[PDB]
C-alpha cells in the first residue's frame, strides 16, 4: 500500500504546515501537524476543556462506530518550544491520503496549553519521530508510520514541504518526479527517538564550504533551523545589521535586508536554503526589524533541521531495518 496527502501551511511564514487525517467512521477529519520530532498522535476533542477549544476542529470518539477506549492509558507530553497537552486513549481506523490503518492509538487531549488554544489551524499533531518517545502509559503506542510499516510497498515516508506553497507527504514510495539529481544517504541513530544524523558542514552565500560534523535532527515541526552559535553567528554576520536580541529572543536582522543563502552538507552533496527562506518577517505588526530563520541551538541541547532547512529538500525518512535518512534538491 501508500499514501499521499497534500500539507499546507497555517500562515504566511509557513510556522506550520498541516495535513488532513481521517480518523474513525464514519471519517472525522482533522487537519494536523505531522511531526517527526515526536511520537504522539494526538487531537483535539470533544473531551478538551472547553475554554482551551477556540476554532479548532474537534475528533468525537462517540460519534465513530470503530473507536474504542484503550483502558487506563493516560498521555502528557511537552514540546521543546515549552507548549504542552496530555489526556487519554482511544484507538481508531485513521487513514492519510489513502492509507489506512486500523487500531491506531487516538490521543485524545483533555488538556491543551494556551499556545495550542491560540491557534485554531492546527486541529492536533501526528508524531512521525521513533515509537520509543511515545507518551502512552501504562503502554507505549505505535506512531502511525510504525503501525502502517509492514503494509507498505517500501517502509519509507517522504516530506516536500513548499516555501509558502503546498508541498506532500508520501507514504510507502519515492516519488522520482519530485526531486532534481539523486538522493544523498546519510547515517541515522535512533538512540534518542530521533531522526538524528550528522551534517557534513556548511557554506554561508557565496563563501567557501567549512566542512564541520554537525549532529541534529530532521524536525518538521519546528519551524526554524537551529545550529550551533559559531555558526549562527558566522551566518548573521553576512547581515547589515542584524543582531542577537534578548528582548526578542533571537537574531533580528533589518527587514530592508536581502539575506544570503545558507548551504548545509549532506554527505558529498549540498543543500541550498534560499535567503528568502530565512526571513520570518516583522517582529511585531508593523515593525521594521525582521525575526530570523536560523537561530542559535545553545541551550535547547540539540541541532534540529526544522522546516527552513527541510523545505529547501525532498526528504526520504527511510524506516528500513536500519534507518537511514535521505536529501536531494528539487
Amino acid at each position: 500500500s501508500t499514501g499521499s496527502a497534500t500539507t499546507t501551511p497555517i500562515d504566511s511564514l509557513d510556522d506550520a504546515y498541516i495535513t488532513p487525517v481521517q480518523i474513525g467512521t464514519p471519517a472525522q477529519t482533522l487537519n494536523l501537524d505531522f511531526d517527526t520530532g515526536s511520537s504522539d498522535l494526538w487531537v483535539f476533542s470533544s473531551e478538551t476543556t472547553a475554554s482551551e477549544v477556540d476554532g479548532q476542529t474537534i475528533y468525537t470518539p462517540s460519534k465513530s462506530t470503530t473507536a474504542k477506549l484503550l483502558s487506563g492509558a493516560t498521555w502528557s507530553i511537552s514540546y521543546g518550544d515549552g507548549s504542552s497537552s496530555s489526556g487519554d486513549v482511544y484507538t481508531d481506523t485513521v487513514s492519510v491520503g489513502g492509507l489506512t490503518v486500523t487500531g491506531q492509538a487516538v490521543e485524545s487531549a483533555k488538556k491543551v496549553s494556551s499556545s495550542f488554544t491560540e491557534d485554531s489551524t492546527i486541529d492536533g499533531l501526528l508524531g512521525l519521530a521513533f515509537s520509543t518517545l511515545n507518551t502512552v502509559s501504562p503502554t507505549q503506542q505505535k506512531t502511525f508510520f510504525d503501525n502502517a510499516k509492514a503494509s507498505l510497498d517500501s517502509p519509507v515516508f517522504t516530506a516536500d514541504l513548499g516555501y509558502h506553497a503546498p508541498g506532500t507527504y508520501n507514504f510507502g514510495f519515492i516519488d522520482t518526479t519530485a526531486y532534481t539529481g539523486s538522493i544523498t544517504y546519510t547515517a541515522v541513530s535512533t538512540k534518542q527517538g530521533f531522526w538524528e544524523w550528522t551534517s557534513t558542514g556548511y557554506a554561508v552565500g557565496s563563501g567557501t564550504f567549512k566542512s564541520t560534523s554537525i549532529d541534529g535532527i530532521a524536525d518538521t515541526g519546528t519551524t526554524l533551523l537551529y545550529l550551533p552559535a559559531t555558526v549562527v553567528s558566522a551566518y548573521w554576520a553576512q547581515v547589515s545589521g542584524a543582531k542577537s536580541s534578548s528582548s526578542v529572543g533571537g537574531y533580528v536582522f533589518p527587514c530592508s535586508a536581502t539575506l544570503p543563502s545558507f548551504t548545509f552538507g549532506v554527505g558529498s552533496a549540498r543543500i541550498v536554503i534560499p535567503g528568502d527562506y530565512i526571513d520570518f518577517g516583522p517582529i511585531s505588526t508593523g515593525s521594521s526589524s525582521c525575526f530570523g530563520g536560523i537561530q542559535s541551538s545553545a541551550g535547547i541541547g540539540i541541532n534540529i533541521f526544522g522546516d527552513v532547512a527541510l523545505k529547501a529538500a525532498f526528504v526520504v525518512f527511510n524506516g528500513a531495518t536500519t534507518p537511514t535518512l535521505g536529501f536531494a534538491s528539487k
